[PDB]
């Protein structure tokens, strides 16, 4: 099933250089960070899908649950025919909201958006070989600075699932969320995925596992570097941690030197010192309050007109309109 339309707008050139920007900013500021979208290599994005699955984090299995559930009431409160996904379309939620848009004889179109073009066009075969005839227009493309190429054909039902919004801090969130709206159509919808504070033993652990997964995960960022900018960085002295921020609610992981280490990132032209102890942020994943859901996507634009938790409110699904 080669049936496909692709638009990319990213090259690798770009790429290149956005990460030689990142980590010459990140690992020269007085708090050493790294950007998370750099943990999704091959290695990386494989790491993810695994501890997609591991007992401790309860996300993944709590809104596939929500969705196995109310994907028929969603799909009809939308009532929309095109399906844009911000993600790749390889995961069994898509399959759900896609199964529900065929029941109710909506479906036309699947419109993936995502930073790959090689799993847009495998994503791409299996979808169309699952529903045939749909239409699929895949967009490679930065959900940061391309929502604007997302085509507007069919009353569409925009979908940000797994809380990945809660990678962006508050200034960025509203900024993304305003400008999404402002790529949607009066009759288009947003379906958006959040992650609620909870009990903070089961968010660290489930930032933590016991396996060791997410701690690979997180120290895999050092191996894109090591290879990407000709880095010496030694991945066994660096220690995973996990962190619940109660100020900004919000769960960090970080990396902690064990001894002092001195890095050269060749590529770069620099050296950086790491402090025994020293700490380096690699992610935030912000988790949020139900009433604060409704006013950020208020404060977009946005009109909340559904809301779905599983019963323990571990996790929301939103459906928000112009
Ligand atoms: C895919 N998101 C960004 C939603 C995940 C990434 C992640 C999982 N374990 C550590 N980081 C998340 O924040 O829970
Ligand atoms: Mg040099």
């Amino acid at each position: 099933h080669m049936a496909l339309s692709l638009a990319n707008y990213l090259a690798a050139d770009s790429a290149a250089e956005a990460l030689r920007r990142d980590v010459r900013a990140g690992l020269t500021a007085t708090q050493k960070s790294l950007p998370p979208k750099w943990f999704y290599d091959a290695v990386g994005s494989d790491l993810f899908d695994q501890i997609t699955r591991l007992p401790e984090y309860y996300p993944t299995r709590t809104e596939a649950q929500i969705l196995r559930t109310r994907s028929a009431e969603i799909i009809s409160a939308a009532g929309a025919d095109t399906l844009v996904e911000l993600g790749s379309g390889t995961s069994e939620k898509t399959r759900m909201l896609l199964d529900a848009m065929r029941d109710a004889e909506l479906l036309r179109r699947f419109i993936p958006f995502d930073v790959d073009a090689g799993v847009l066009r495998s994503a791409g075969a299996a979808i169309g070989a699952e529903y045939p005839g749909i239409e699929i227009d895949a967009v490679c493309g930065d959900f940061e600075e391309h929502l604007g190429k997302i085509p507007h054909v069919g009353r569409r039902l925009v979908v940000f699932l797994g809380s990945t919004i809660g990678n962006l801090t508050p200034a960025p969130r509203a900024e993304f969320l305003s400008t999404l709206a402002d790529t949607l159509q009066p009759g288009d919808s947003l379906l958006l995925g959040t992650d609620l504070v909870k009990d903070t033993g089961r968010l660290v652990r489930a930032y933590d596992d016991a396996a060791g997964v997410t701690a690979a995960f997180n120290r895999n960022v050092l191996a894109v570097v090591n290879r990407e900018l000709s880095a010496d960085f030694d991945l066994d002295a660096f220690e995973h941690v996990a962190k619940w921020n109660s100020d900004e609610e919000r769960i960090e992981m970080w990396l902690r030197a064990r001894t002092a280490q001195h890095v050269r990132v060749a590529a770069l032209d620099l050296e950086v010192d790491f402090a025994a102890g020293e700490e380096m942020l690699t992610e935030v994943s912000c988790k949020f309050r139900p009433e604060n859901v409704v006013a950020e996507l208020a404060e977009a634009g946005l009109r909340q007109t559904h809301w779905w938790t599983d019963p323990a409110g571990d996790f929301g699904l939103s459906l928000a309109v112009r």
